[PDB]
């Protein structure tokens, strides 16, 4: 072709061997996506449960995904450590999840969001991080459940100052400056009365994504329809789960996530 | 936190500097996404102006990128050789690139296909290719304009014998197999009486977007000075837009015609 | 000083963390040069013993090496996983081994060839290799070890049929073309009545260095001089062991190695 | 054999092509090194020379490589940017320069210090660096002969208050300190009467090595043709080699005179 050439500058990102490989998603100024969309806050359950449904088209579309785990506007896939998916091209695996999520996002929307229309499709931001041991692949998804905790206790009194005391952000953020767990729980249950544990576990805690046995798929009509349909499915399918992923109590109930 | 030493096994993916840097997108099973929704062939100009579209938002979204060629399944996009948008970390490039065109692709689809629904959201392959020079970037996008060429010259035939002779794709194939350039052209115009060079520029070329300045004119009141200027006068409030250009860019012609993109 | 931006376009290459890092050395044209220095086949002992002597240096000199195996004209080098010597930098830790060894190679030539005048300053081909486990840690040095046994196995059958038969090395190679390790073993003990498993365990199983306590040390004199010195030495050293280090024996016997 | 899954582990360390590959090399720990082997002040012949020995050495040992820039205990050797040496894998580059370099250190010593012995062998700090263009290429190269004159001008007239003066090192540096290259240029003038632009040309602009055509004549016998041509005639054996040049090669000068370094 007397063009070809051009293909050896490709440079290879091959992943190393024997390592998981984890996909982390972000969505790309969603500070104003969440403005123009009108988000609930502290937190929206329309738009968290979007972002599980294009997480659970990623995992049946791409292969090897054993664990996903989502909090706010991210989610996180996990591949399998002895994969050999693309190769193990680095490219591939953010690309692929990249785009299948940011289509999903799109398409899925009316399931969400009824009566809120979208202005502008969005981006999103991928990159791929290799763990070699597991656990250190454990200390990551902590270190995200861990993020999602301190966040929503915090946005939880930040909102809470904001929507019923009538204060200001600047001044909801001053008075929150230097706080502790223990303060910003009390503050919730004296000022506002509202226990922190009784919130939903989605906030708390986040979304897990797991591979589990199904039988069939029983889905419900959203004109003048509400019956319930009987729709074929795999006898497998990614489940939500919002637990405690830090602690050794999710590992020892799923040992085949790690132990493939 | 603890946790937080799980940082430093991110690997560094920094792009090497003052080199252009290209990401190229393929739809991932796109044969199949193109039956189960009665594309066009050889050719369908709803699928082809969508992924315009998309690439269209792609360049507003996102910065510094030049120019971008896309071709049936595909679409290339060139950054600036001196840029530093997301410190050149090749993961930003190719994700936020792969992202916005798949974002793109779902929300613009009832625009060029009315009639048709969308079944399955699509998925995208995306990579980043470094280029030190000017020739070697130019004959990475020539490469792919030759390969636009190549693939719809046989393609055009090849399903001219399927939908016209009425052959099967195993016949057309090896009657195909072994010809030149030449002898393509040559069975189109004997046997369907169709000249080549009168085809859609869009699918002979293929689609190449730059930046043009593009004005618009409206008519603005004038509020002082009071003396006698309360009359109407034009103002053109121009926006820059990437405009789509179906010509040759394997010749010099272009690179002539669009000097800016290589000596910025 | 406007020419400092070309610092900018060095690139990253650190290794990833937690992961052992493993630097191989390799003589380059090092079949030209065993030529020219007149080495003993199938194996040299003065040879060999420099080559440890330099991996001995490389130890003392660098920091963070566990272990260290050589074989032939080669010879790697652990660095402990939790290492963070330069950074983490791949390319120190070839260059400062490579360099190293090299000159160390030039120095100490004389305690081991007396008589061989070196001709030419030799080459070192050097790489780096990363394990994130330690079962792939393993893995590697004993296909190391592997390589040297099938290799002297080869190399003792092959040089006895020219240098006691008589035969060239193209029929000599064909005369061992296809033939197995048993074949091999066989061949020396009919026709030259040589048991293989009595040969030094240097060549058949090759060096191994490990850290160990060391109280002094005693030198020996080598112009009417040939007493033994009293040397102040640190109180740990590498030293020499030529076992097997592919089953588990050898990693029972030195626990420390893995689990620091 | 079970075990060979661990070639799979080894990373791709590939040069990005048609670009200019540097290995810049550093002694480890030389300071100390200098101490333990009496290096002069502010700057050792014996030491600088057996520099360039050995970055000859690696210049005509390895292949592809044009130009070679040494000063102080540091030495920078360019590859061809059109190289395939190794398939153009930086672990290659670095690790073959770094040690035939330190080999030819050892072995080269007696060469040069006649009268010091070397009391351990040394080490050396490697590196690589990729450079696309020409002009970076030229700036790095400026850079370090730059390097080199800042420290050779600050050395001379700081090892100036020591040897002559009487000062001591912390002395020295504060009377220096601020101060800038036009005072040290005065001082050194003034107190000890010592011109700076006539002191060695190698302290202050560093060695170059370049590739030139050395022909040695020597005179040939002749046995036919047997018509009286039984008589002598000379015979010119040319063979290229690296020679050293002290001259300033961040001026446009060197690189006209010598045009075969950048457009091969």
């Amino acid at each position: 072709s007397k063009f070809e050439y051009v293909r050896d500058f490709e440079a290879d990102d091959t992943c190393l061997a024997h390592c998981w490989v984890v996909v982390r998603l972000d969505g790309r100024n969603f500070h104003r996506f969440a403005e123009k969309h009108n988000f609930a806050k502290p937190n929206d359950s329309r738009a968290l449960q979007l972002m599980t449904k294009c997480a659970q088209t990623v995992m049946e579309e791409l292969e090897d995904i054993v664990i996903a785990y989502g909090q706010s506007d991210e989610y996180s896939f996990v591949f399998k450590r002895k994969t050999n998916w693309f190769k193990r091209r680095a490219s591939k695996f953010m690309t692929h999840v990249a785009s299948q999520f940011a289509s999903s996002y799109v398409f899925y929307w009316r399931d969400y969001f009824e009566d809120q229309p979208l202005l502008y499709p969005p981006g999103f931001d991928g990159r791929v991080v290799v763990y070699p041991s597991n656990q250190t692949l454990k200390d990551y998804l902590s270190w995200r459940q861990a993020d999602c905790h301190i966040n929503n206790l915090y946005n939880t009194v930040f909102w809470a100052l904001i929507q019923q005391s009538g204060l200001t952000p600047v001044q909801a953020q001053g008075r929150l400056q230097g706080t502790l767990a223990a303060d910003k729980n009390e503050i919730l249950f004296s000022e506002f009365n509202i226990n922190y544990n009784n919130e939903l576990p989605m906030y708390r805690k986040g979304t897990v994504l797991i591979w589990q046995k199904v039988d069939e798929v029983m889905t419900k009509e959203i004109e003048m329809e509400g019956k319930k349909m009987a729709v074929t499915r795999t006898r497998t399918k990614p489940v939500p789960l919002h637990c405690d992923i830090i602690g050794d109590a999710f590992w020892k109930e799923h040992p085949e996530i790690l132990d493939e």
